[PDB]
């Protein structure tokens, strides 16, 4: 990689311009954030965190006693928007399906008032959770520099909750290994005020263990998979060199 800050530039861009959407990728390295896409001041905007709000969802549920890593959530037999949900699972099970209604009823047994506070400690986005426990991931929202903030926390066991309850949760977020490197990751598609948000914010782990976070951001279309979010992130990491 003799490669120019131009090319790398120009190369992240044209991946989110192939998809026909805006959206920036934020990468940290250290302490220094770089800002990588073609829309870069989506940055320091604010958006619902959706489904990324489950990372912290399950930190608080552990960290409090509300569930266990190997409780089985039983699916209660009701129809789900996805088949996929329809089945008794664990909070990292839950975690990788994205599955809403175990983390609902993780969110329902801590209440409104825990989760409250305990989104105020964690100081995470602008930390509004409103009246409804387990429908709030609007008013709570985030910008994408907020979130890989947040995710260089928890990779660092930063966070204000204990060691235990930070690794359990790393463990849930391993989506995807590639030449050594690991990628951990939450997903999120959240419905705005006029516009919807995807989500893709984590970290890489590098076979060295250097760890590398990263939030990507960006505007979902009808009709787009979910998959590009993932799709974009790993090539943007790929060009990077960073997997
Ligand atoms: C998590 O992000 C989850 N998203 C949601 O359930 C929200 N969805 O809105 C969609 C886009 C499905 C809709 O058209 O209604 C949501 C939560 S808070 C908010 N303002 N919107 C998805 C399905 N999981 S994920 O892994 O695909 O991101």
């Amino acid at each position: 990689m003799h490669i120019s800050s131009q090319q790398h530039e120009k190369a992240i861009k044209s991946y989110f311009d192939e998809a026909q959407t805006q959206g920036v990728i934020i990468i940290k390295e250290g302490k220094n954030l770089s800002t990588y896409g073609n829309a870069l001041a989506r940055a320091n905007k604010e958006y619902v965190p959706a489904s990324t709000f489950k990372m912290l969802n399950a930190l608080i549920g552990l960290e409090n006693h509300k569930a266990t890593t190997n409780e089985i959530f039983k699916w209660d037999g009701k129809k789900r928007t996805y088949p996929m949900w329809e089945k008794d699972m664990t909070l990292g099970e839950a975690m990788a399906l994205s599955a809403d209604p175990v983390y609902q009823e993780l969110a329902r047994r801590t209440g409104l008032e825990l989760m409250q506070k305990e989104v105020k400690r964690v100081n995470f986005g602008n930390t509004n959770i409103g009246t409804q426990v387990d429908n709030f991931w609007g008013p709570l929202k985030i910008t994408p520099v907020q979130e890989v903030n947040f995710a260089d926390d928890l990779a660092h066991n930063r966070l204000p909750f204990k060691l235990e309850t930070q690794e359990e949760v790393k463990k849930m977020l391993l989506i995807k290994e590639v030449n050594g490197s690991k990628i951990y990751a939450k997903s999120g598609w959240g419905m705005g005020v006029t516009s919807q948000v995807g989500w893709l914010t984590g970290w890489v782990e590098q076979a060295n263990g250097k760890k590398i976070p990263f939030s990507l951001n960006l505007e979902m279309k009808e009709g787009m998979s979910g998959s590009i979010r993932n799709e974009i992130t790993y090539k943007s990491l790929e060009n990077l060199g960073i997997i």
